[PDB]
RNA sequence: UGUUC
């Protein structure tokens, strides 16, 4: 799998945590280019997604963030395309 | 619901 630069995997996304709220958090690190929430074939969120930036970010530092939204702690990692 | 509908 390839590690995608300037992109963060985000799991544990509550179904109420919408794009605006995701950007509200991640904007502290840069200008968000894309938020992609992965859904199943009926459009139901799988509870994870990918946030990418226009600027260079330190992904290893971002993934250290301890943060909770809607009573779920976010599960962060580098983004890998299998 | 853990790595790209």
């Amino acid at each position: 799998g390839k590690i995608m630069p300037n992109t963060v995997f985000v799991g544990g996304i509550d179904v109420r945590m919408d794009e605006t709220e995701i950007r509200s958090f991640f904007a502290r690190y840069g200008s968000v280019k894309e938020v992609k929430i992965i859904t199943d074939r009926t459009g139901v969120s799988k509870g994870y997604g990918f946030v990418s930036f226009y600027n260079d970010v330190d992904v290893q530092k971002i993934v250290e963030s301890q943060i909770n939204f809607h009573g779920k702690k976010l599960k962060l990692g580098p983004a890998i395309r299998k």
